[PDB]
């Protein structure tokens, strides 16, 4: 293991030799520990509160889920216990027949994914353009510095020699340059999966990359039309910690489709930073805070570029294998058998494969599968053997499915079919409201002006206008926030890091115009392109469903809040100053 990780540890060791030691009382049981060095503590036990949002969402001040979200630990104290709970585990090795099935499925899945697209290297100017269009943190400063690009080249020359000196995953400007450069190199070799949308629904069949939250519901409604059993959506208990050495080696087969110069750099990312890794993790001690140097040959680093794609790939593979078991193609005897017949797996993949991929919606560890029947509910031998053990359910207890696509959980959401006042149907995203309000009430970090705060608030308000307008409490709170925040202030900072977010709310353009573009114009499932002229024609969930999904509708405190909301708007306005404000409350029934 050391002839791959040695150089990186050697560099950390030399750089921090002042405080470098072997802390014999380290908590690593499954990870190989190398040593520690003293550092300053990072993060907090709490989260900064967005006063603009809080002042306009008073009934949620006394709501447990909302209070819970204001917390979330990021200190070495919080970092160490979260690591213990899942990261410090070992997945047993899948059986020889399981390993063969995964291999046959991996090979076929990669050829299917690359039937039209061809892998390619990603560039310095692609990364640069991305870093620029993200902020508009000190990554823009590094990208602008030619000295950063020089280290990148030095590291790349080591990678071409099959060596690694600075690619360390984290749980002066020199170390920041080494991190952003490690991320650039991985972006260079594996970014094409994201940048050239390999997991789009059109290229992957099961995939949903680049579709967006507003489309996921319509995708599930279309899967519901496919004849078969119920729709299954099983969560995996810590997916990234369940990525085996066999998963990594199967994921690596993509290098076969690459040009020699691309294959060489991609092989370097896989072999040196995925199938081997050097990790940095903050740990508190009775004599301060230390940064530990750990390593392992398996599991997925959640921060990395290829994480979404390679998780989508392995889940598609895992679900195809579970479908084969459901159909009686794979038996218990087959999974135990090294010499299992490749023929029947190839026969099933070449005749039923694509059709079987079309029965699924897969986004990283999130899957929705509509098998040909319900034998799938009890097809658990391979899923458990592959290491993809379902969360909070006895290992051999049959999976429970849904016969209504609207009850199906996918990507922290459920989806509703709404009938508009004109009779047209919408399929909308939904989640418990407390999670939405609770998240909007969190401002990111310290040293933030009221201006930056009001703009983040405006961003959350407009995201709600576009994605969650059907939630009565959120349309009101959204209008209230947009009334309290000056009209020309541009929503700045992201509301989410979600791959399903396309941030159409990050504008000063009229939200009803934007709504019409997303839900009517650009909506492939909206045949009638007649615009909606008024927010009064933009539908809500039925009162019942709105209440079932967390609404305070019908409560006194909520009616009080709704009644006295111009007072709170005025309070926020007076504190902001003599700016230009537009009153968005008239756009509502009140
Ligand atoms: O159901 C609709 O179509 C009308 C509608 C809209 C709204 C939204 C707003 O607050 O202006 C709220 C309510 C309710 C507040 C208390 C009980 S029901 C009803
Ligand atoms: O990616 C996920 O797992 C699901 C998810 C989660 C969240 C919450 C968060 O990231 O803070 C927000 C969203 C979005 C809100 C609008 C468009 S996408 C989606
Ligand atoms: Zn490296
Ligand atoms: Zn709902």
């Amino acid at each position: 293991n050391m002839d791959v990780i040695g150089e990186r540890i050697k560099r950390i060791k030399e750089e921090h030799n002042s405080t470098w030691h072997y802390d014999d009382e380290n908590p690593y049981k499954t990870w190989a520990y190398h040593g520690s060095y003293e550092v300053k503590a990072t993060g907090s036990a709490s989260s900064m509160i967005n006063g603009v949002v809080k002042l306009l969402t008073k009934p949620w001040d006394v709501v447990p889920m909302v209070t819970q979200m204001a917390m979330t630990d990021t200190t070495p104290f919080g970092q160490q216990r979260v690591f213990k709970e899942k990261v410090d585990t070992r997945t047993p090795r899948p059986l020889p027949g399981t390993r063969k099935v995964m291999e046959i499925t991996a090979e076929w899945l990669w050829r299917t994914l690359g039937r039209n697209k061809r892998p390619r290297l990603c560039t310095r100017e692609e990364f640069t353009k991305k870093v620029r269009t993200n902020a508009a943190d000190s990554a823009k400063a590094a990208v602008e510095d030619e000295e950063f690009w020089k280290l990148v080249d030095r590291e790349r020359e080591l990678h071409k020699l099959g060596k690694c000196g600075s690619c360390v995953y984290n749980m002066s400007r020199a170390i920041w340059y080494m991190w952003l450069g490690v991320r650039y190199l991985e972006f260079e070799a594996l970014g094409f999966l994201n940048e050239d949308h390999w997991f789009s629904r059109e290229n992957s069949y099961s995939g949903v990359e680049g579709e967006g939250l507003h489309k996921l519901g319509y995708i599930l409604r279309d899967i519901s039309k496919i004849p078969g059993g119920a729709m299954y959506a099983d969560d995996t208990a810590g997916w990234d910690t369940r990525i085996t050495e066999d998963d990594l080696h199967n994921e690596e087969k993509i290098i076969q489709q690459m040009d020699p110069e691309h294959r060489q750099l991609a092989n370097a990312i896989f072999k040196l930073t995925y199938q081997n890794k050097v990790v940095k993790v903050q740990r508190p001690t009775p004599t301060g805070t230390v940064m530990d140097i750990i390593s392992r040959k398996d599991q997925r680093g959640s921060g990395q570029v290829g994480t979404y794609g390679l998780n989508t790939f392995t889940n598609m593979e895992a679900q195809l294998v579970r479908q084969m078991e459901g159909e009686g193609v794979l038996t218990k005897a087959d999974l135990e058998n090294p010499h299992l017949l490749e023929k029947k797996i190839t026969q099933w993949l070449e005749t039923k494969g694509v059709e079987r991929l079309k029965r699924m919606a897969i986004s990283g560890d999130d899957c929705v599968v509509k098998p040909i029947d319900d034998r799938f509910a009890n097809a658990l031998l391979a899923l458990n053997d592959m290491g993809k053990v379902r969360k909070d359910i006895p290992q051999w207890q049959p999976s429970k499915g849904w016969h209504d696509w609207q009850q199906v959980p996918f990507c922290s959401h459920h989806f509703h079919e709404l009938i508009m006042k004109d009779g047209r149907k919408l399929v909308v995203p939904c989640r418990p409201q407390d999670e939405l309000i609770g998240r909007a009430r969190i401002s990111q970090g310290a040293g933030w002006s009221l201006r930056e705060t009001a703009c983040l608030g405006k961003a959350y308000a407009q995201m709600w206008s576009l994605m969650y307008f059907h939630r009565r409490d959120l349309r009101l709170a959204s209008n209230a926030i947009c009334s309290a925040v000056p009209v020309h202030w541009v929503p700045t900072s992201r509301t989410t890091w979600s791959i399903h977010a396309h941030h159409q709310w990050m504008t000063t353009e009229d939200m009803l115009t934007v709504w019409n573009r997303v839900w009517i114009e650009e909506n492939p499932w909206m045949e009638d392109k007649t615009p909606v002229t008024t927010w009064e024609n933009v539908p809500y969930l039925g009162k019942r469903e709105d209440q079932w999904c967390g609404s305070l509708i019908g409560l006194t405190s909520r009616a009080t809040w709704a009644q006295n909301i111009p007072t709170a708007i005025q309070q926020v306005r007076s504190l902001i100053g003599n700016e230009e404000f537009l009153d968005y409350m008239p756009s509502m029934k009140r």
